[PDB]
């Protein structure tokens, strides 16, 4: 019944299966540079107003029903930013997320009357919510996660699907939901063209 | 006989010619699609000869030509398709599919070089000399010169051969997967630049 | 006797009829691209305190009462910064307006003492009138333009001709009134340049 | 015969050579108008031949000269006329209109490149080539050497024909009306110059 | 008997004779650019808590009672960034104010823990006063000064010639008032060599 | 008994005897140019809550119990970027300071999560600790050290001893302490390359 | 014979020929560790002769090479050891100690001069020419060419000799001790690249 | 007989060669004071002939060559006197006054060129030519080359003549008092330098 459903590892099979359809999911790290910064946190929502968050550990390269979920074509993947942590999911578990829907990438396709693509930006505008950013830049390795770095792993999910859909409508409206259908198809390899070496440098660009 | 040149489009009679895939390359007034005008469109099959269609100012229409760049069947082969692609949807409103990007390619296998014009490809993956020295002249000329048609049908006539030995070299560094992606992908990233994302990298925080 | 006039599509004509001269002029879109971001309000002021605002639809490349204002060689059209809307009411219903005065190029050739040439500070400064900036960067294509989005169009336009009138007094004292009228000639052909494809240099610079 | 040397301003009997447009450059102790003085202005009626004008230090009159340069019956060509409008306000007061101004007219149209110059100009668009060996020696030498007054008259024998040649790529690209409105704000461009705006647009945000 | 004692053109003779020593002025103009930027203002203080203000009109080219201040090589002229105003006053009067002394110079001379040299923060951390720069980017040619102005005016001269004396003291101290001296006699030349065309180069170094 | 040992020229005997391990340590100085900015003040802490606050005079070249510490091989030395106050005690008195931590060398190294490694953000995260810098730009070389200077030089050093302890773990978790280590061993001849004139390139870089 | 070619991993008989210090070297794909294979290692006892060993794709051991690397009886001789110190530790495992580094020390006593690179190294120091032209080819390649292997050779036949005449200028210059204080963070400097602080220097404040 | 060289001092009987002014440069191991020790300090008497004045390690007198930079009676010439002058005060304590720097001179008076090296000035204003070729050897030899050697003189051998044409040409533009002034604030510039704002202008806001 919890809003945040905690698990260490792995999510239970009793709570993916709560994901009959897209699943929201973002993850917290050490460091923006997988192959030095560990994943600690993977979380995931419904988007019934409740999310999962799963403890990773040291080491750890397996977390078979999470793998699942990811790798599962049948269920979209919703992101923000998700050119990172498809990355970090791809390094640490060597599962390529797909398909996937990154509501940044929406945000900078239709959202075109601003710079500000952030999440909190975004659910501020589009959705009215407020969240805070204070626990982005804590220890998210610590083996006892405070309050509130729970709730910020929850508010980071909780929010995804409802701004997808308002993104994805903006984008019907203003002609450019095949743009970005186009971006999200690339997106695991832009993810993995990073982790390779390229990560400073857009390979369409001349230079 | 080697270079066949058309005023507008390619006749029927030389699309047939392209069995396979079709190497492509334009000229142009410019480095801005909604500036500098379309002003000739060469193409090869890959058999050391090219067709080379000049383009009319307010040309809108080229059915021969179009049917090719839209037909799913036959890969079209750029260096740098990035702007070509972005030049020939924004002329005749095609999108051209599928395609393969020997710069892409080269930048994604040549790791060990910052070279990655068709000049330099040409001369290291295949011993084959070309000579820039028509790049800056006006494509819009009322008569295209002997040095013009020379260096047209030139950006075209290897890029098969390009195109074969950059795939090798994908595969022995173990890159086709993420470049075939890449040219999946090209199409979308040539209309956004045409929209004005073209300083920027749509995946990119900003 | 509404402060605030709405239309859809075009001006009436009779409110059309209350600009016996200067017609101070805004407009808004869905962003700095004319080419992508479509041209959504434009909003008019006869200087009385009151304004028209015009909601235009997405395709529309037809509004025949505000474009004949706007290509009137009778009424000057004040815009703070007319280079960007100048550029956006030819490229979406070809006209060319003109003649043109504008309060930014006018601040900069006589408020030689600050950096700050927006039009908050403008208003501020030369006439102790205060505007939010709030509504700039919201969804201006939205079939229900708010309160919000109404009261920052029309407070847009509501002081342009009072702001033109302090700017040319100080460029005819500080020696500049020939300077600004050769700029504002050239407006119109500086907007077409950006539309044509110079519009991140100056044509007047070597490179 | 072919390059009229004057001390101070042309003659009367040869400012009366100039039936048309008048073909204009100067020469200076450097970029900075206040601080460089001008120190040769050299002109052309388009006919192969030059005159060339030494200024003084201090001289801020040249009747007939002045005359010419405010004519608004005769069009003033010059290649960057931005610099050399202001420096002829700046040391005699004058106000040069109407002009026609070879580098807008080659930036507005030559789009496939970047080389602006004169030198690249006349070379493209004319098949002439001048040399630049002089363009940093010292205008104020107590006498002008004879590759001096050759650099200075080899600046201003071209500037007609380049016109028409420009003129003709404006018709073709359909820009003409775009240079014409630049030219008519030269003057103004330059004289905000010599107020501390040359390193801004006026017309950008700032 | 007034804190501020206002002039139109030239100081008085009776007021000019109230400097028995050095001199504490400042100016202000229409900006930064004295070719463009006419001068409007010069303040002066001789340091008991009072200030000449005096208002300089539009062409003005005489000021001789001032002029003569300037010129005086018995009198030291205080300012804080000289640079800037004795070139605005050789530009307008010919005048080359000589001897000076330059707060600002002295400050980075010697407040070398700090990166900030202005007046602001030299009065606060050297003498505890509080100075407001709200007036700074106003329109000085104003044919009334409003109270504000004159507020600004007459505390930016109050202050110098204890800050001059701070400072002095600090050079002395740290061993730098050789460099300081020289700085200053040097300055003159550096404000007409901006006059002349060398303003955004320093002359001492390879380009 | 006191919270704040005060000291001119050089620690007592009796309160060197205080420190059995390691040395916490910072200076403060005229600025960041060790040939130009003298140094002014020593502060060391033991870690027990209390500081000795050593004044250095002008020209003074020796401080034998001081130096005797900082060349003690079996006591190290904590600083929080070291690598300037290691080239002040080199410069001033000939002592090499080993061995060396430097806590933002640690805090880079294993704070990955964040940018901000300043001391004051150090304190913050890693012990809920706050200090105020406003007296880091204040005039050090007084004669009388105010009441907020001696506040301030003693919170500088109170808390290194505990920031080490919970960095420390941190490297130790993290796999990165013999990076570190390495790092300290490195330190002293970084400062010294500065002195020598190289201290705006890394030597490890191509140029 | 005086280039030994090896597949994989020296030979224990030539490995047994390095009694001193070991010159080396390596070629890859390109200048990131993560993405550009090792695919060449030579090595130098500094007798005029060179061993030249290519490193197959997915190879991950080398034990004669390895025992060499980590040797610490032997100094390992390195022109920009920083990056070839971090590939070796990327594709062996192996932490190459001790080691001197012959561009360090041209940083640390060739004050003069912004030249650097072995090259000019080698042509001030020694009087001894080599050329760069192999430098951008494909390390890679199926058969290494005779002028890969002469490129790859000569960059470790002279650095003997070149860390002698260097360490006689650090001694007469005073930097010999921070010269081998760098030398002993170089391996720690090559792993922080490896781990993403690459473009940082780890002592700056960022 | 021309370059007549000494070990660590002129002696007195060359130093009384000195009647008027003197033409002064130094060689260093590089550009940093602190860090990079002066080597040779070389002098001419505008005769066409010059002493050149080799430096020791460690070494902080040199009486003979200190008094004549002291001495307020003979003008010191230069080329960039701001390195030297910083370099002789880190050296030998000497503050050297009065002087004239033929670099300042160049940059108040060439005011169409940004070419202010002493090689460029040499062509122009005197029509000698010097080669750099020796700009970047090492200074702190064992034994000065003959190369050196007559690099070192050449850098003298012409700053009196360089001095008279740039002061002529500073007369004639109007700038010879601004020149004045600027060689009256060198010395304390570059002892400025020394104590680290050597990469501020002092004069600016930051």
């Amino acid at each position: 019944a919890a809003t945040i459903r905690y698990h260490e590892g792995d999510i239970s099979a009793e709570d993916a299966a709560r994901y009959k359809g897209a699943i929201a999911i973002d993850t917290e790290t050490l460091g923006l540079v997988p192959r030095r910064d560990r994943l600690c946190v993977v979380q995931l929502s419904s988007g019934d107003g409740t999310a999962d968050v799963i403890r990773i550990a040291a080491g750890q390269k397996q977390a078979p029903n999470l793998v699942h979920m990811l790798a599962d074509p049948a269920r979209q993947k919703i992101f923000h930013y998700g050119r990172f942590d498809i990355a970090v999911l791809f390094h640490t578990f060597g599962v390529t997320t797909t398909p996937v829907f990154c509501t940044k990438i929406a945000s900078r396709l239709c959202r075109t009357y601003t710079d500000r693509h952030g999440l909190k930006d975004n659910l501020k505008e589009m959705l009215e919510v407020d969240i805070s950013k204070a626990q982005q830049s804590s220890d998210w390795a610590a083996e006892t996660l405070s309050p509130a770095q729970l709730e910020y792993a929850a508010s980071d999910v909780l929010y995804l699907h409802a701004l997808r859909d308002k993104l994805t409508a903006r984008l019907i409206r203003d002609g450019r939901i095949e743009h970005a259908d186009a971006c999200f198809a690339f997106l695991p390899t832009r993810a993995k063209l990073d982790l390779l070496g390229w990560d400073e440098t857009d390979i369409f660009a001349h230079s």
